[PDB]
């Protein structure tokens, strides 16, 4: 196979498709990222190759409403965005697939050109998605009103279903009208970095790590992660482990004396040393932490981390901060850390969740799929 | 469900070698970390790895094991090894100790892998980079000084490792090589972008020339000025030159009938090459060998006079094999136009592209991991 790669241009929706890329090349397949300059860092950081594309609102709870107006406006305009920008740049990835010669698209379930483009060349498609899927509804109705006239006049029906969906997240977090998909083991890829020697071992302190991450604090501001920091240093006994990009470190002032920055560490290469994990949820963030096993305190902001943050405490392995009220409540957000910190009862459903993934298959076991 | 320590020696290409294997492994569901010197943090954390941290060329005297000169040679490479194994040993141990590793995926040469195996008591799998000529006195010079260490701490001497991996084309393998298993070899040769002059060739024949880091730091500018001559004054011949970025410098007055590469992978062109000139390093050799592209090899160092006089036996390419060939823009120039007028050569490269794709897959292998 010669498998083109479609991702949406947003770091984390890229990480969640490497193992399978590496799962590809391994398997002796043949494997290129489409990238516009926001993913050429992390394609390449996670040595793929990569043809060149040109390329107060938060929280907002509506993006976990699809049934109220809000919601689906919300929905509907992130499918018009994508819908448009696909239109605006079908040009580069036909001469693209013309120059490589795919013989199939990988593509993430937000990135509609990726559609587009397998309707067009005949080309099967595998959608990818990065985890709890809420497009059913607004987001995909909207996506087929927008490019199904597009589609029918190639001579298509419209926007093509696709060949396959592949779904790393647990059935259990998944969103309850997402279709049914295959189902494929998530694999921890938090980027390169370097194994820190305290990551190895457990301490008598009560170590909750805070990882908000580039994209959300980029959105929101710094309120999400300096009110974890509040939260978290306030308890007595906790030490606490601050997972941040490089820019991010100056925003943290004044930290008592065991609390650790870990900038740029993969936090797989420490997390199973951590009661907690305080994030906004959704990401590779939230599922290394689910695959292993412990709990979330998570704020969500956009997209599908209120479905994530919900279902999630749902479930037992967490709980939900849903909207501003609650997140900039200092009294809910340590009662929420303290609560987890005495309840083994949350360890105990995150291992659950942890079960869940580790019973799929690995992306080096669907690589028979996708020949299939 | 195995934790992989990787244990490479300093040397990128070696650990190149590795980096399809290490991404079968997390593929699978398994856990790797590279231990990684300064010198190879970079090559680590390209391929999307973590890390935990620790004259006069050409020289055919190594390809001359059966010499004074030869053994000496590689008895003190051995040496140095040994010495380093012993220097960094209670860095590996920390390390062993911190992260639990299941077995040790180690290089041939990196004899500190196998201290660390037999004083652990863990399972040791070796890998070939490729063409392997450690059998006589690099390996007697190991054993002399190692033994007495193994002694000390109640083994009979050097473990033998449980397994050997070996990507090397049989047909091309230092005959005194103990019997490894075949993996297939994956070309993995860093990360970076499909160029728009890869997707086809043009009416000019064109020839790459392919030197690495490592090589050019050693040699100087010699066999790359050697090359770019008799390549571009061969009539018909377009020259693509893919060095390093600090090496760049060293091409003046380039003519029109040369580009140099932007840090492009070789994989992603070089199948509309119909030669590569290189010294005969395996990353570079294998790629063009894979694809069933013939070479001419200016060997300099280690491996490479073996590699070069195997492969020309083969049909396969033209060996210079000593200063006095490499340096003679005559024969160097006649050896190209040689190649460029006999497709024998092409056939020839095809037939070993052939012994390659029939080993099993780094992704096959990862089964052989898990029952040792
Ligand atoms: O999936 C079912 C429920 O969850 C969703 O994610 C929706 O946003 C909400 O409209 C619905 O009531
Ligand atoms: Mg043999």
């Amino acid at each position: 196979m010669r498998v083109l790669v479609v991702p949406l241009p947003y770091p984390t929706h890229l990480m969640a498709m490497v193992p399978l890329c590496w799962a590809l090349q391994a398997s002796g397949h043949e494997v290129l990222i489409a990238a516009p300059p926001e993913l050429q860092a992390t394609a390449h950081g996670a040595g793929l190759t990569t043809a060149g594309i040109r390329g107060l609102r938060f929280p907002n709870p509506a993006f976990g409403q699809r049934d109220t107006e809000a919601g689906r406006q919300l929905w509907e305009q992130t499918a018009s965005n994508v819908a448009q920008s696909s239109l605006d740049q079908l040009p580069e990835y036909l001469r693209l697939a013309e120059a490589w010669r795919p013989s199939v698209l990988l593509v993430d379930v937000c990135a509609l050109i990726g559609r587009v483009l397998g309707g067009l060349l005949d080309l099967p498609v595998v959608l990818h998605r990065w985890g709890v899927d809420p497009t059913a509804g607004p987001f995909s109705d909207r996506a087929h009103e927008l490019l199904d006239p597009v589609c029918r006049h190639h001579g298509l029906t419209g926007l093509p279903t696709p060949e396959l969906i592949l779904d790393p997240c647990p059935p259990s977090l998944q969103a309850s009208d997402a279709p049914q998909g295959a189902p494929v083991q998530y694999v921890p890829y938090n980027g390169s970095g370097a194994f820190p020697a305290w990551g190895a071992a457990r301490t008598s302190a009560r170590r909750v790590c805070i990882c908000m991450g580039r994209m959300v604090l980029n959105a929101t501001g710094p309120a999400p992660l300096l009110r974890a920091v509040a939260a978290a240093t306030e308890l007595p006994g906790v030490e606490a482990v601050i997972a941040v990009p490089p820019e991010h470190r100056a925003l943290l002032t004044d930290l008592p004396d065991n609390a650790r920055i870990a900038e740029s560490v993969p936090l797989n290469l420490f997390l199973r040393t951590c009661e907690l994990v305080i994030c906004a949820g959704g990401s590779g963030t939230a599922f290394t932490a689910t695959r292993l096993g412990i709990p979330q305190l998570v704020l969500p902001q956009y997209f599908d981390q209120f479905d994530y943050a919900r279902n999630l405490a749902a479930a037992g392995a967490g709980i939900c901060l849903p909207d501003e009220q609650a997140q900039s409540d200092h009294e809910q957000f340590t009662d929420s850390i303290a609560t987890v910190l005495g309840d083994t009862g949350f360890a105990a459903a995150a291992i659950k969740l942890s079960d869940e993934i580790t019973a799929m298959p690995h992306p080096a076991a669907l690589v028979r799929t996708l020949e299939n």
